[PDB]
Formats: C-alpha cells, structure tokens, sequence
C-alpha cells in the first residue's frame, strides 16, 4: 500500500542524453541509433532568439559548427536538416544504448516522466501531466532545454516531449520529438501567455479512489448525481467535463473500492461547493489532478 | 523556476538490481561487485515468517540453495553469511555496471530516491524522507521488498534504505545496508506499530528559506531566539528540535538570504502560535517537511 508521484525508471533514456555545443550556446540532446535530436534554437546566438529566422541561421552553418560530446567523447557530426523546432544531427556513430523506442504525441491529463538534464548529465526525475491549455509544471533552469518526458511500455520507451522554454507564469511549454509544439506558444525569447488552465476531473477522480484505497474516506458522502448534472457544477468550477470514455476507464478502480463512478462524482462535487474545511486527503491540502487512472491501477492493484 | 519532489536519475541503480529466489519465495537484491545483498526472510515459507530462528533456518541453506537471476541469467552462488537481518551471496561474476559506491546509515529528516522493483524488475522511483518515528510513507506492494533506497553525489550512489516491511498504518520500515533496521522494528511477521510521529523542523526552516529566495517573505520578523528556547517551544508543537548539525546544514541558506538561522527560528515560531491566518507560503496553505536543505539547494541551483 501507500501512494506516491512515481516517475518511471530513467536508466534507458540516461545512456541517450548527450551535449550539443553550437558557438557559445550548449544543451542537451537525445541521442538515438546515428542521429541526435535537440532544439533548434541551440543555433542561434543571444541576440538571434528575439526573432529567429531558423531556415536562414540554419543554411548559414555545417557540419563542423556543431560540437556534441557523449561523456568525454566527442561524436563527429556528418549531417543536419530540421523538423519545425527540433535540429536532426546524424553522426559516425550508432547508440549501442539505444533502446526500443517510439514517438507519440500525448493528449492533455496524461502523464509521463521527464529527465531533466544539464549539459547532457541527468539532473533528476520527476512525474509531470500534459496540461489542458498545452502547459507543464515542471522544474526546469537554464540549460535544461533538450530534456526529454517520456513513458515506459514493457521495454519500450515512448518519447512524448522535448523541454524548449519557461514561460512568465513559470509554467513549461515544448514539442514532441517531431518538433511541433504541444500549445499555440513559439520558439522566440517573447513573453508568451498560456490559455486559462482547468482541472484534469477524470485524474481527481483516480486520485480520490487512490485515497479511498489507502483508507482516506471522510470525504464520501450519498448524494447520487447523474453524468450530466455533474458536468454542470464542474465546468462552473473550471472543471473539464466527465466523458463516457472517462467512466469506462474508471472502471477497474470502481469494481476495486465498491464505490459507483457517479457516487464518486457526487462526493467531488460537494468537495468543489464546500471545500475541504481544512482537511486533508492524502496529505494533499489541494484536489490532485496530475495521476491518471492507469496510474492509480498500477500502484493500488492488490489493495 | 518550478518546484518539485525530484528523484535521483536510477540508471545506476537499475543496473544493480537483481533477483533472489529461496524454495517459492523471490524477492529484489542488490548486486555490487561480487556480491549481493537482500533481505534475509527470503530463506523463510510463509508459516516460517510467524517466528523465524533465522540461524536456524539459515544453516539448513547451502550456497546451492540460492537463485539468483540478472534477467533470466542465473549467477551461481559461492557464499553465503548473514549480517543482522541482511543476507549475503558472494557470486562467480563481478557486476560490470557496479558504480562508485557507499553504505550509509540516514539521519531522520534526511531524503531519499526509492527505485521500487518487483521480481528484480524496476518498476518507478520516487522520493521519499525517512520520519522522525523511523518508518517511511512509500509505495510498496507485494514483493517489493529488497527495494533499495539511496542518493547520489558526484557519480558516488550512496545506499540508505532496503526494504523490509509494511506496518499496520501503511508506512514501511527496513534496514540500511548493513541490515540494522532503522527504528525499533524487527523481520518478523508480527503486529508492530510506529510511533507517534512528529514534523521535521529543520526542513520546514530549509523550505522557509526557498520561499524567501522566491521573494515570498511576509512571514519574517524582527524577533530572535535562543536555539534552547526554540527547542522547547517546537517539541509543544509535535516538532523536532534542532539538532547542532541541522543548524550547521542551514548555513548555505542562512547566507544566500543573509538571514540568520535563528532568526529563521523566531519566525517559525511565530507560525506555529499564530498559525497561518489563511495565508500562503510557496503556494500553499501546509508546511513542506520533506525536503532537506540540501533539496532545496540543488533544485534553485541544478547540478
Ligand atoms: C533551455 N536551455 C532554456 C530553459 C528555460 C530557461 C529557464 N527555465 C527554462 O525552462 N530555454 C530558453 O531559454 C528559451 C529560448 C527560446 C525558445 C529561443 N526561452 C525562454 O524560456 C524564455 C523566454 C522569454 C521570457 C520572458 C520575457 N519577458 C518577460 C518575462 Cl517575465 C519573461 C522568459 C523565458
């Protein structure tokens, strides 16, 4: 028993983290198989990143202007192109420590693991949710741009975000490793605001069967309440609406605690109107909504 | 920016964990070099666990006894002995991913990254502090024990934790790598409980400290105190009293802020007797008491 943010193990994405030197700018880099991935604006200089035109400082370098180092070996870089915000240097050399490995684009409210590196050390590691206005709150200084999240299926890696910038709310905001940024943000040093952010519900749910599992139970109440009817007092409360989808998911951990998806709605509800009199659930003074069902299941499974 | 529960990256842990089997019961071990390290009730049945003669179980066991599987690579055992409530198998290979290493003994209130791992498999990592009652609140299930905890300074993992137990209340209890369990606890499956637990005053004053670096210091004064005083006062509280190293742990903070530890003191001490007055500190409404000085230091600074 007991529950905790539990990020995945980050052995196979640390053999992959390497450092990229572009004139007097360095950051890290994903190295898989003979190519590392990086972003982009590693290319540019000081006064470049107010206005990059990319395409332009991009055809301005070769080959030689770009300096990766995995340990204290220095990889030769025999070609470059561009993928929107993410650089592509292939190298004379294959990872031996590439993994099995996938690129996917997640959707807001899921979760996935994030290795924060510096000069391609690893940092640390920590647990982080897509937001839904496209925002991360993660930890992240200067430097750190090139550290990837990612997610672990049996010993597939699935890389699903790639760090470019903080903004003025000092929230996080990146792309996949395609390039294209999760968020309507841009790679400029601009100030750039993020939409209203809400509240992942089908997450607060998983996190209240967490703590009913764990034996937090004050918060339950009778009241029933019907999808509908629950999707209303969550939207007034910058809630996102409950999908059918979101029920089904909850399934397993409804059949676990014996408590109905729409009961567990109910005791949510009277927890937004009322508040928390200054209780607490799991520690938490404050409604939890960056665990997903999946990860509530696999770490309750089993009481 | 950002601010965040962050693990140790465990590529170099996951690269020691291993395997140990015993007639059905299988469990995680630490493999370092030539030898592995695990809890000693895995020479134990089910009905054994009641009440072990752990010597007298362990010289009806010979080096032959023992499978120890790296995947599905077994390493034949050479030797066996037992320190305290920790088993030792010498094996025929020497573990090429041994890093740089150490076997400390941790201080309540200090932190640590726990690489949970079942059938020898890592499954996630997460922080954790060990409480002043000697127990830790994880996340564990069954299996898991053999689960090591541990920091890493430099390229130097220092291991702390190995998991034995989980108590009636959900928090767990285990020995360092020396096999002396941290607190009053013993390998038997027995009702124990914990103690009543108490705060950790001085990572309360090591996240003061961050609040203040942020630029969030309304709940400054111009009182001081005696660190006698103080001591008496926060044990009134269910705090911890300071011990002379946590004073001297506070130092780097002292001097960023240039605020005195123990005008630090004076401050916490006025939370604790006026309370909060529904005002915040770093976002919220609750005092943080598990992050340490050192915490707090490495995520304003990176490394
Ligand atoms: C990567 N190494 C770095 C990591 C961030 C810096 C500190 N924390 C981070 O997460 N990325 C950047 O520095 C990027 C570079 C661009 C994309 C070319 N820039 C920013 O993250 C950034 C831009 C603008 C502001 C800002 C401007 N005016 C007013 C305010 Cl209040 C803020 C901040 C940061």
């Amino acid at each position: 028993s007991g529950f905790r943010k539990m990020a995945f193990p980050s052995g196979k994405v640390e053999g992959c983290m390497v450092q990229v030197t572009c004139g007097t700018t360095t950051l890290n880099g994903l190295w898989l198989d003979d190519v590392v991935y990086c972003p982009r604006h590693v290319i540019c200089t000081s006064e470049d990143m107010l206005n990059p035109n990319y395409e332009d400082l991009l055809i301005r370098k070769s080959n030689h202007n770009f300096l990766v180092q995995a340990g204290n070996v220095q990889l030769r870089v025999i070609g470059h192109s561009m993928q929107n915000c993410v650089l592509k240097l292939k190298v004379d050399t294959a990872n031996p420590k590439t993994p099995k490995y996938k690129f996917v684009r997640i959707q807001p409210g899921q979760t996935f693991s994030v290795l924060a590196c510096y000069n391609g050390s690893p940092s640390g590691v920590y647990q982080c949710a897509m937001r839904p206005n496209f925002t991360i709150k993660g930890s992240f200084l200067n430097g750190s741009c090139g550290s990837v999240g990612f997610n672990i299926d049996y010993d597939c890696v699935s890389f699903c975000y790639m760090h470019h910038m903080e903004l003025p709310t000092g929230v996080h905001a990146g792309t996949d490793l395609e390039g294209n940024f999760y968020g309507p943000f841009v790679d400029r040093q601009t100030a750039q605001a993020a939409g209203t952010d809400t509240t992942i519900t089908v997450n607060v749910l998983a996190w209240l069967y967490a703590a009913v599992i764990n034996g937090d139970r004050w918060f339950l109440n009778r009241f029933t309440t019907t999808l509908n009817d629950f999707n209303l007092v969550a939207m007034k409360y910058n809630y996102e609406p409950l999908t059918q989808d979101h029920v089904d998911i909850l399934g397993p951990l409804s059949a676990q605690t014996g408590i109905a998806v729409l009961d567990m709605c109910a005791s949510l509800k009277e927890l937004l109107q009322n508040g928390m009199n200054g209780r607490t659930i799991l520690g938490s003074a404050l409604l939890e909504d960056e665990f997903t069902p999946f990860d509530v299941v696999r770490q309750c499974s089993g009481v």
